[PDB]
């Protein structure tokens, strides 16, 4: 569509010439044509704008720019706690608009009013009844114009956005890899000419690494790497008589802004975290090839998920016998993802909930994670989350069908996502054909050699090495059948007797269990 | 006017309950069912080269095929990750797992 051509990055805006062009063509394209063809054409001028988001993506600087080019006066700015005598105030706002109109009205100029936070002073009916009554009441004002703001949209009163009076909405969302290029193209302007960066330097890497990242933090990440390399250099040639000028030398910077991105700053955005430690207690112990095997499947479906374009949504499932450690293989493999947004679901929290609020819990967790650029949420014990019961059956229909439905449904544009389940009781889930909602599955076995058995014995380090002899000449056979959190809990006992009776008790409790699947 | 569309993937059970007497007609949607339906199918996604496609196609002409489209994609994403040397080997042995009778 024909439009006049703008230079955004001189008036520093980057990355939303679509909302300013559709801006300025819809509302403010009035205002500037004189008054005798406005009005032939029969045109009439808009009063109200609104513009709601996520905070700090520079609402304020887009009507800032508008201003400091719409040929007028500065906009007056308000608070949403400031006017909360409320009459008092609101006549501190439109009394100068007010004499204006009085001396003029039919040239006059262009007043604008900023107001900031606006849903926590609209839902306190007087307040709301005194501004609907100025904003549109018996008199009319014809210079003056409102630009809300706020980031809950859902929460403002419907009379106030009737067509008549505020009727152009918009949504500022947070940038993306080229945008956050084009930002920081913008903000490292004095230091480009300035020479103090170093040629090494690659916005490219910076702009695709930062992830949840706003123009504040993009700012921020510039201020900081200076003042980094700044105190580096001038710190590391006072403490030495070497030049003064060498400290200049290293003026340049490359490793700075790595080192400022490491903790000085973190995005504000979503970016949940968790614990492992209440997950991972003994840590992890390498008793044989199925481990790295494992390893190396959740690696391989991590990478997958994150440099693809046709598969959006991912989902695994693990299963194998009871006390495999599948639960803490699938923690180790959610913290080794690295991404910034982090989340764990299990029944454990769930204690004596009823069926809806689990389903809210789901749902919530759900929406929460649907916020973030990159996500990964684990879903632990299915068959227990659903209630089941061998004698006949009892799962609650309800949480079924949520998670049967829940587990399909693809995020919004551009957004990815990867879920992760746990379970033991394979043959009942395939009988809910629920098998089938998931993409794939790995297998989580048990230790089937006596070899396995003393290589986990000796990482342990318990027994010494009669004992270990005894045991590997009584157990040399390969026809064992024992989990990790079976035999720690089964050592855990065995160590509690007498020195003397401690291998015979050890061998009997392995006796008592099972050989064989 | 109108008109309705539907979806489903469980005949017999709608069968069973008296529904299909309500709907006009029904059409059906096959899976894959030939070698020279899933190479051109590769071709037209191109993603693979000419050698690994000459390899596919002789290793894949002695067998059936019986694969949804989806699952197709999804195979072909997830054994593109792995090394160039290993991607046939370990597409053809996925494709093996995933072959189940009709
Ligand atoms: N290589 C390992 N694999 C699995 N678990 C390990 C390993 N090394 C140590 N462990 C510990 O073994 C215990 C078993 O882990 P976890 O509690 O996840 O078992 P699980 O099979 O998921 O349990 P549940 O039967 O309750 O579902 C945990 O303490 C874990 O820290
Ligand atoms: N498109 C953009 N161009 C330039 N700066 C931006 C842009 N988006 C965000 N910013 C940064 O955001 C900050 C301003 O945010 P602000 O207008 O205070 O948001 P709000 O008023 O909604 O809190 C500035 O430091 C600015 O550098
Ligand atoms: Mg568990």
């Amino acid at each position: 569509i024909i439009n006049p051509d703008w230079n955004f990055e001189k008036m520093g805006i980057g990355g939303l010439d679509k909302e300013f062009s559709d801006i300025f063509r819809r509302a403010f394209a009035s205002r500037v044509f004189p008054p005798e063809i406005v009005e032939q054409m029969g045109c009439k001028h808009v009063k109200g704008i609104l513009l709601y988001g996520p905070p700090g993506c520079g609402k304020t600087l887009l009507a800032r720019q508008i201003g400091k080019m719409l040929n007028a006066r500065e906009p007056k700015v308000v608070n949403g706690p400031e006017i909360l005598e409320s009459e008092a105030n609101i006549r501190k706002l439109f009394a100068d608009a007010e004499e204006e109109q009085r001396r003029l009205g039919a040239n006059s100029g262009l007043h604008i009013i900023i107001f900031d936070e606006i849903d926590a002073i609209c839902k306190h009916d007087t307040v709301v009844n005194q501004l609907l009554s100025k904003i549109d009441g018996v008199e009319q004002l014809n210079n003056i114009l409102v630009i809300g703001m706020t980031n809950r949209p859902d929460l403002i009163d419907e009379a106030l956005l009737r067509p008549g009076r505020l009727e152009v909405k918009m949504e500022i969302g947070l940038p993306d890899e080229k945008g956050r290029l084009q930002i920081l193209h913008i903000h490292t302007a004095r230091m480009r000419g300035h020479q103090l960066l170093s040629a090494d330097v690659d916005i490219k890497e910076l702009a695709v690494e930062t992830k949840n990242f706003s123009g504040a933090e993009l700012e921020g990440l510039v201020r900081a790497a200076q003042s980094t390399a700044m105190n580096r250099h001038i710190k590391a040639s006072t403490k030495v008589e070497v030049d003064m000028e060498k400290a200049e030398s290293l003026q340049v910077t490359r490793g700075d802004f790595l080192a400022s991105l490491e903790n000085d700053i973190k995005p504000a955005f979503g970016t949940n975290q968790e614990d492992y430690a209440s997950y991972i207690m003994n840590g992890i112990i390498k008793w044989g090839d199925p481990v790295t095997r494992v390893l190396d499947d959740g690696e391989l479906l991590v990478q997958q998920t994150k440099n693809s374009d046709r598969t959006p949504l991912v989902s695994v499932l693990l299963e194998g016998p009871p006390h495999s450690g599948k639960t803490a293989l699938a923690a180790k493999i959610a913290e080794e993802s690295n991404f910034p947004f982090i989340k764990i679901c299990s029944p454990d929290k769930m204690i004596g909930f009823s069926e809806t609020a689990k389903c809210q819990a789901m749902k919530k967790i759900f929406d929460d994670a649907y916020k973030s650029q990159l996500s990964c949420v684990v879903v632990d014990d299915i068959e227990r989350l659903l209630d089941y019961v061998p004698i006949g059956p009892r799962f609650s229909n309800l949480v079924l069908q949520a998670l049967l439905v829940l587990l399909k449904k693809a995020p919004p544009q551009g957004r990815k996502l990867l879920i992760i389940g746990t379970t033991s009781r394979k043959d009942v889930l395939q009988e809910m054909e629920m098998l089938n909602a998931f993409s794939t599955t790995i297998h989580v076995p048990n230790i089937a050699t006596g070899e396995q058995l003393l290589e986990a014995l000796e990482l342990l380090g318990n027994f010494k090495d009669k004992e270990r002899t005894t045991i590997a000449q009584q157990v040399k056979g390969k026809k064992v059948w024992i989990g990790i959190k079976k035999l720690l809990m089964l050592i855990e006992m065995s160590l509690q007797m007498d020195p003397e009776y401690r291998v015979r008790k050890f061998l009997a409790l392995l006796r008592e269990e099972g050989a064989s699947p």
